[PDB]
């Protein structure tokens, strides 16, 4: 569910996603268009394709189990749409903790329609 994702990017990023990814770039927030902007726009694009493929189950509503071993989120489960969903939180997460390096919120965020065109929209 969306509450485990924000969990995810706290546990892993060590951030809040609803105060740095909820308005980035063109992607980082409720659905997308035009081209990722940068590393971590395009961390969101990936996560929208990733919820976008996904068959069975409800990436949004639907909760998953995960532990901690060896250092790492381990997605689990008997379920292996859940499990799923859990893959592209996870990914998404380490995604945006490695690319910490090159967040720029004051260029990116609240960027606006007019730069991401329907039209430069990159096809997953």
């Amino acid at each position: 569910s969306l509450v485990q994702f924000e969990t995810l990017i706290m546990k892993v990023a060590k951030k809040s996603g609803m105060q740095w990814y909820s308005n980035y770039g063109c992607y980082c927030g409720w659905g997308g268009q035009g081209r990722p902007q940068d590393a971590t726009d395009r961390c969101c694009f990936v996560h929208d394709c990733c919820y976008g493929k996904v068959t069975g189950c409800d990436p949004k509503m639907d909760v998953y189990s995960f532990s901690e071993e060896n250092g790492d989120i381990v997605c689990g489960g008997d379920d292996p749409c859940k499990k799923e969903i859990c893959e592209c939180d996870r990914a998404a997460a380490i995604c945006f903790r490695d690319n910490l390096n090159t967040y720029n919120d004051k260029k990116y965020w609240a960027f606006g329609a007019k730069n991401c065109p329907q039209e430069e929209s990159e096809p997953c």
